[PDB]
């Protein structure tokens, strides 16, 4: 639900993810990342699946984030997919693509895959 | 480096992706998928890394889908992740995770991992 | 390392992995999935990288289980990617790949992606 | 379903994949990458979902390698899950894990993942 997801988020890294979820199926905020060549913050885009079922099923969404900020540039972007998963102790389940730009040469080594679990910060 | 991302493209499977790339690393537009629990068009929304870095590499860049629209709701959002390579033949080459929501039961089967090549042809 | 590997152990979703890791590089073994269409046990072969480096890096190997014994045939192969960790709790943590065999049509939808976390049961 | 799986086989970056499918499932044989930290030929060994199924679909197959031989030892591993269509153009097609062996600080980049299309052309 958008007021489920919309909060301050950390992972098992130590990264931070805050976010705000909008009406329309919208997700917009910023990405702090604990490992990585990056620093400062990155803003993120995503969206929601706004109707989920009632069931005891999560709700599945997914953002992205380019690593280039006023401070550093990476060169890469990583896509998040998963679900969230409401209740007392609320999670967002997810497995993540990182891309890199690379020559065509070298483009068969340019994604990593892993997989990220959150936490949310309430209160 | 970034440039002609902004336009429509075509997949393998013949879906579209209308998208703009606007001057600080924003990506929005409309997806229309050939196959699947889809029908008609649905919102997108993504960033690209703008540098891009001399050795002529790709352009990283990644957008979402959230599967619900007026016609129907699937229940899942598909993220793309890769690089556009411009020039004579512009390319934008993707992988792809596709999630759905399950219960936690069936948790271990929810995310479809694929890959798309997407043209303006 | 090759004795470290060798034995019981169990994942997350409550599934059997008993394997053999010989001289060579070699994996063999049977493997009991708590869930899908299967049932009994099915055999493995794999390989594992028998010279890791000194240091406190894990060692990587890979195995597979193609879904087809003498009770079920479910049509469909997993494959695990990950790195051993030994230790007194040693751990095996991968990635892996479901593929089921479909149409051309239905192709892009036949590979499923998942991650198991392996403890062993020593003793 | 099964069947021309036995065979040399090549793919996009033209690497080589030697192997012998046995009656009961099994798959043997050797792998040579045109890239990356490797050379020269490297034990794989895997399985194959013998059924298949009709719908005239592909057979399930996987295969192991670990990047050790005489020459190199690359302390990583890649596994290629896949489907194998036969007919006058065979193919295999695969997506892949390769896996390195890291310290825990840098386990989350431990693990590349890719897509490989193989033909006996
Ligand atoms: O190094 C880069 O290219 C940019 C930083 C990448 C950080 C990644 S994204 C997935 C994983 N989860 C995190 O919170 N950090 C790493
Ligand atoms: O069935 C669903 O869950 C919604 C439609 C999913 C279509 C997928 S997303 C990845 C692949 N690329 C496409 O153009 N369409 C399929
Ligand atoms: O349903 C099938 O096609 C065969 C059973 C698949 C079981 C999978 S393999 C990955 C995950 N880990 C397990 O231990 N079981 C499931
Ligand atoms: O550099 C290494 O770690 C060892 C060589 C890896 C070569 C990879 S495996 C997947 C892809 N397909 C190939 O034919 N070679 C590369």
């Amino acid at each position: 639900a958008e007021a489920g997801i919309t909060g301050t988020w950390y992972n098992q890294l130590g990264s931070t993810f805050i976010v705000t979820a909008g009406a329309d199926g919208a997700l917009t905020g910023t990405y702090e990342s604990a490992v990585g060549n990056a620093e400062s913050r990155y803003v993120l885009t995503g969206r929601y699946d706004s109707a989920p079922a009632t069931d005891g099923s999560g709700t599945a969404l997914g953002w992205t984030v380019a690593w280039k900020n006023n401070y550093r540039n990476a060169h890469s972007a990583t896509t998040w997919s998963g679900q969230y998963v409401g209740g007392a102790e609320a999670r967002i389940n997810t497995q993540w693509l990182l891309t890199s730009g690379t020559t065509e040469a070298n483009a068969w080594k340019s994604t990593l895959v892993g997989h990220d679990t959150f936490t949310k910060v309430k209160p």
